[PDB]
């Protein structure tokens, strides 16, 4: 599935994921700068965080606990579509996915 | 990925899922009962219809606008964990995901 990073201070990254990647894997292995798997995908760093854009927001589905738990928790306030990237697993639902990366 | 369909008249089917593949495609692929793919997948026939259980209902997520709609305008018992299974996509993040069969 086609997936695109928004960069929103310099574009938007596309990818091609595979089906059972999660987002934050498609990233990483792409070279999309800001998602960073520091805790590699246990819902802990918090550094691998994205923001669904809006019309992907309920295909996706909101957060998990554990990822609603974490990111209320350390940094920025979360949104309706904010989820750890590492939570967020690639399926043929999600070809054309918009994602943004909270960027410096 | 493991999925376990429950028939409450019967028991749990247990099968062995692929990643991308939909829940509907892991039930009619493997004979259980009572899931049936009228309309193939197009939000529909509602033929598809499931509960995911337990605590899966936050990791699969709420139905989609289009399932919502379609749960709706066909008058179908809707719960939170209310899905068309032809929706729903096996990925690594479902292994273990119980899921109810409505039954005659
Ligand atoms: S990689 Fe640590 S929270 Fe996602
Ligand atoms: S197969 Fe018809 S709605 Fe799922």
């Amino acid at each position: 599935p086609r997936v695109v990073f928004i960069d929103e201070q310099s574009g938007e990254y596309a990818v091609d994921a595979q089906d059972g990647q999660s987002l934050m894997e498609v990233a990483t292995q792409n070279g999309v700068p800001g998602i960073v798997a520091e805790c590699g995908g246990s819902s802990v760093c918090a550094t691998c965080r994205i923001e669904i854009e809006d019309a992907w927001v309920e295909i996706v589905g909101e957060a998990n606990p554990d990822e609603n738990d974490l990111l209320q928790s350390t940094g920025e306030p979360m949104t309706a579509g904010t989820r750890l990237s590492c939570q967020v697993f690639i399926d043929p639902s999600m070809d054309g996915l918009i994602v943004r990366v909270p960027l410096p």
